[PDB]
């Protein structure tokens, strides 16, 4: 019943959405960033993840991220080989999994990364002096993309469908395209851009748009208000997605846990509500629990609170953030468990839920 923003989508991708439109009600998929890229305690390996070490199933959604590519780096800003993220890419798809792609975007003002605040949004939109510059980015993924294909006995090309969600957390302050460092009407134009330069220009045919604001800036007396800053318009977007790691424990936050369970249902309840009367698709397009530290986070405080209410209920997936390289990256910071961390068990219970999708159980989304 939902409609892509892209009328001639291919096959593939027009299956994932009327799919994942129908899955929703009854099921939650489950995501991972970088899922086959490390984890925690390991790297290198061609075909492993914390995840599946532990549950026994890869997750359903695969998250991937882009910032540097548009800088021309072999690797992206966590030192994810591109070349590999291909292979994973295509690996997860073949299996039946859902591929999704995030972007932090470096500065192009600066050369810094995308916490650097220097304002550069209208210097590139359209009529803006840099606007060459965001046109040589997106063509960097319209290359990505092509590494991404297959051809097919017949001579078609076929690619994986990716759930593209750029210039996400706008309506928070610290990226470079974010609150106060690009108007509103900046931060419109670049997203209409961006959707005009690779659906309509680039003729990309495998997207799926999400749109994904912060929960930590949005006043909860005020949610759609909220959620709709920077808005680009329906025949923009065809996901509406929520980054919220506020009310799953955030050690910011100072609301009880009873509280932050609440707030949790009510952000979703609403997120929902929002997709119905734009005849969208919702999901929590990014949470988690830094370090699980939380007793039974997966089951009291993740997937107890969307299932409570039946409309917060109806968010298509989830995804949990990346499980950094300790050997790397010099801290620790992870968002789904490894075999011994203490929310393993925990964690286990929630992919044998019923309602929660892991790769394992995913009907074929892609007919
Ligand atoms: O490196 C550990 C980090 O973990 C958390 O970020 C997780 C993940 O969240 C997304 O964006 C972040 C963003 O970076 C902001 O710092 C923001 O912080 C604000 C809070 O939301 C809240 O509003 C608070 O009141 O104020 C804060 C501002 O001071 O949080 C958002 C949402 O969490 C996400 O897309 C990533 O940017 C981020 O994880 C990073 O991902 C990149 C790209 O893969 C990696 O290079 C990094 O190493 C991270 O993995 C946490 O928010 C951070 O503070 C930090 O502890
Ligand atoms: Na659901
Ligand atoms: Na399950």
């Amino acid at each position: 019943l939902p409609a892509l923003i892209d009328t001639q989508a291919t096959a593939e991708t027009r299956a994932l959405y009327r799919n994942l439109a129908k899955l929703r009600y009854k099921h939650l998929l489950f995501g991972h960033e970088d899922s086959l890229a490390y984890g925690v305690h390991w790297e290198g390996d061609m075909d492993r993840s914390d995840v599946r070490d532990v549950t026994g199933a890869n997750p359903a959604v695969y998250g991937w991220e882009l910032g540097g590519l548009e800088l021309g780096h072999t690797a992206n800003l966590d030192a994810v080989n591109f070349e590999k993220m291909q292979h994973w890419i295509k690996a997860g798809y073949s299996r039946g999994g859902v591929i999704t792609i995030s972007w932090h975007v470096f500065n192009p003002v600066s050369g810094g990364n995308s916490w650097d605040k220097t304002p550069a949004v209208h210097e590139l939109i359209p009529g803006g002096a840099r606007h060459a510059t965001l046109k040589a980015y997106l063509d960097t993924f319209v290359a990505f993309n092509e590494g991404l294909a297959d051809v097919d006995a017949q001579g078609n090309k076929h690619y994986p469908p990716i759930i593209f969600r750029p210039w996400h957390e706008h309506n928070g302050d610290w990226f470079w395209w974010g609150k106060g460092h690009a108007s509103e009407q900046d931060y419109i134009a670049l997203w209409r851009f961006t959707v005009h330069y690779l659906r309509d220009e680039k003729k990309l045919r495998n997207l799926i748009y999400a749109y994904s604001p912060d929960r930590s800036r949005i006043d909860m007396a005020n949610f759609e208000a909220g959620y709709l800053y920077g808005y680009p318009g329906d025949a923009y977007v065809d996901i509406i997605g929520l980054d919220n790691y506020w009310d799953v424990g955030h050690e910011a936050n100072t609301a009880s846990a009873d509280e932050q369970k609440a707030a949790l249902t009510a952000s979703l309840k609403q997120l929902v509500q929002i997709a119905r009367s734009k005849g969208k698709i919702a999901a929590l397009t990014e949470t988690g629990n830094n370090r699980l530290t939380i007793d039974n986070f997966w089951t009291e405080r993740l997937l107890g609170p969307i299932s409570a209410d039946a409309d917060a209920s109806e968010i298509a997936y989830v995804m949990v953030w990346r499980n950094a390289n300790l050997a790397r990256e010099k801290s620790e910071q992870f968002f789904a468990p490894f075999p011994g961390q203490a929310t393993a068990d925990d964690f286990k219970r929630f992919y044998q839920s019923e309602v929660v999708l892991f790769e394992d159980e995913l009907p074929p989304l892609y007919r």
